[PDB]
């Protein structure tokens, strides 16, 4: 396991870094003041801008999901905005995100400074992968569903979520990186799939010889990833190939007894740097699992963690995750040599 990214250690006493608050904003959908982050602040994307770490967290009201913004000098202290930055609005995407909102963002940045967010649009009928862009991280422009166009709209009503764009470390920053002249992402919840794109907006799911969605990995009985194998933060190139950090949901009946039933633990998949569909290695045991009190609650007695943000900052990697389906926590890795390529 020389290729594994880590270890990620929880800084003592700092977690959780983002918790719910009764903060209000005027909702253009509900046309009234809404306590948009009163219930939970979790499943966070993370990125960097102007030397600062930015965490874009899923927030739920009393539900509708909206994305909040938090800014941090050191990756620990958070300065939050009173208004959410991505939410259902009076726009041309009501069919996609009214009334369930915008969930579970993952963010990556192009070398030219465009931040691309892959998130889930929820209309209470289908949860569907959507794309938003921004240059300042506060003003987001929706571009619709990731699979709206591809193959005569074949997957325009496919239930799907969790998009992890391929990135690499370039001169002090994680940037989006291409594969064979096209942009690339892993995606999925019940299996890990892939998709390509010319423009980061319209994505084309990779199909196999049977003209079916090609699964790279899927759940395994007896292991932590026994019910789901869900994309975590953006994938990252390393000396040994492409590493995808992913979240496994454990079955209490057919999973790994060493971990809690129905909880998520994090694994890693090593794929070939020349052939991103080719698996080279996969962790048998999770590299990050619920262990601390802040990752547990009444609903998740033994805890649960969901990894969704990964940033390189001052020669360290900061991992941001949803803890107990309700708060945001951070863990840090100071071993980054493997990222130089
Ligand atoms: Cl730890
Ligand atoms: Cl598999």
């Amino acid at each position: 396991n020389n290729w594994v990214i880590g270890p990620f250690l929880r800084p003592e006493g700092v977690n959780p870094v983002i918790s719910p608050q009764p903060t209000e904003f005027y909702c253009p959908m509900r046309k009234q003041q809404v306590k948009w982050e009163e219930s939970d602040t979790f499943n966070p994307a993370a990125t960097v801008k102007d030397g600062k770490i930015v965490v874009l967290y899923r927030a739920e009201d009393n539900r509708t999901s909206r994305v909040g913004y938090a800014e941090s000098k050191d990756g620990i202290e958070m300065k939050r905005l009173d208004n959410p930055v991505l939410f259902p609005a009076e726009d041309n995407f009501k069919d996609q995100d009214w009334p369930g909102g915008c969930e579970d963002p993952r963010v990556a940045m192009t070398e030219d400074g465009l931040y691309v967010m892959l998130y889930t649009a929820w209309n209470r009928k289908k949860a569907r992968l959507a794309v938003a862009t921004s240059r300042d991280l506060k003003n987001w422009t929706k571009h619709g569903l990731a699979f709206d166009k591809a193959y005569n709209g074949r997957f325009n009503n496919l239930f799907c979520k969790s998009g992890s764009i391929l990135t690499k470390l370039k001169g002090n920053q994680l940037v989006i990186d291409k594969v064979n002249g096209k942009y690339f992402m892993y995606w999925g919840e019940h299996a890990i799939y892939a998709a390509t794109s010319d423009n980061l907006i319209d994505w084309y799911p990779v199909l196999d010889e049977k003209n079916e969605l090609m699964k790279i990995i899927q759940p395994r009985k007896g292991h932590f990833d026994s019910l789901l194998t869900e994309c975590g933060p953006p994938a990252i190139r390393t000396k040994h190939g492409i590493v995808l950090v992913y979240n496994g949901k454990n079955s209490g009946k057919t999973g790994d007894a060493n971990y809690p039933g129905n909880a998520y633990c994090a694994g890693q998949l090593l794929l070939d740097g020349n052939d991103p569909y080719k698996v080279l290695d996969r962790l048998d045991k999770p590299f990050f699992a619920p262990e601390a009190p802040f990752e547990k609650s009444g609903q998740y007695k033994d805890g649960t963690v969901f990894i969704e943000g990964l940033v390189y900052h001052k020669k360290k990697l900061y991992l941001y995750y949803g803890c107990a389906d309700s708060q945001v926590a951070v863990a840090v890795c100071d071993d980054v040599k493997k990222l130089k390529t």
